[PDB]
């Protein structure tokens, strides 16, 4: 459980702006996604776990991370089709082959498993944990937050996220257990300290979650990785989190339908990689190595 990130951060430019991304070591990707409002720095604990597996690549989404910020920008910026298509290009210009393992969390696993559907043939295994599986109602969401995130995707939300940050600085500490150092704040601050738009990645995201169906785009994608997941032969790895945040309840129930699954349950909340890096990473590492026999 440390402060430091791991790895050199790297850059590529996409369509006019430089994304980053750490890309250390060796061999068949283990491709490591966070969400929202984190970044490549989510997985810092995590990542070592696999040393000499592969390689160990985090990307930072567009406007998040160490990544450019868009301008323009305004509430129709950092919607999921646009974050998929900057990823989509970064991911092609990373020469990834054909056997990545997927490793995702939040908004990560809905980019994530929406790419392998796309991409079924170069996925090896997908170890997910407290993901967007499907579309789901307001019954589903974690009672303790329901009001606020219902009220980011009400017009409430620019003045919470965009003048007072609250995905920031409340959202995410709340939905971890311990609490976290100033060194680990200032890293989860550091993209989005400024006050307007250069927080609306984390304004834009929850109006995308998938909920009472709308917005009708992110349902319909999400609608199908659901049902190409719950069919699908690859390997998979469930990390279950107790109490866990949003794959509990009938999400958690349908993941555990997924064919070809292992499943381990971790402590934490939503951002359990804060709670419990190395059980979650000894369980990614063992996992690749079955899937990569020695
Ligand atoms: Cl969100
Ligand atoms: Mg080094
Ligand atoms: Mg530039
Ligand atoms: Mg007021």
């Amino acid at each position: 459980l440390g402060a430091k990130p791991f790895g050199e951060k790297k850059f590529i430019e996409i369509k006019g702006r430089r994304m980053a991304y750490i890309d250390e070591g060796t061999g068949d990707p283990i491709l490591f996604q966070h969400g929202n409002p984190t970044s490549s720095y989510l997985w810092r604990n995590i990542m070592p776990h696999c040393a000499g597996l592969g390689r160990l690549i985090a990307c930072d989404l567009i406007g998040m991370g160490d990544s450019d910020k868009l301008d323009p920008s305004g509430p129709e910026r950092y919607a999921y089709a646009e974050h998929r298509d900057y990823l989509d290009a970064l991911w092609e210009a990373l020469d990834l082959g054909d056997r990545v393992v997927l490793v995702v969390h939040d908004w990560g696993s809905a980019l994530g498993f929406d790419w392998a559907r796309r991409h079924r043939e170069r996925v090896q295994g997908i170890a997910y944990m407290e993901a967007i599986a499907m579309p789901i109602e307001w019954a589903d969401f974690p009672e303790q937050c329901r009001d606020l995130f219902q009220a980011f995707r009400s017009q409430a939300g620019e003045e919470l996220v965009l003048q007072d940050n609250v995905f920031v600085e409340q959202v995410l500490p709340g939905c971890i257990l311990r609490p976290l150092s100033e060194a680990e704040m200032a890293a989860y601050r550091e993209p989005f300290l400024a006050a307007g738009e250069a927080r609306r990645p984390t304004l834009s995201w929850p109006r995308q979650i998938p909920i009472a169906g709308t917005p009708a785009d992110v349902v319909a994608i999400a609608r199908d990785y659901a049902g190409w997941l719950s069919e699908s032969p690859i390997p998979k790895l469930f990390i279950n989190a107790e109490p866990g945040a949003l794959t509990t309840g009938r999400m958690r129930d349908f993941c555990r339908t997924w064919p070809n699954q292992t499943e381990i349950t971790v402590a934490g909340a939503h951002f359990i990689q804060e709670d419990s890096p190395d059980e979650i990473g000894a369980a990614i590492a063992a996992f690749v190595r079955r899937l990569r026999p020695a």
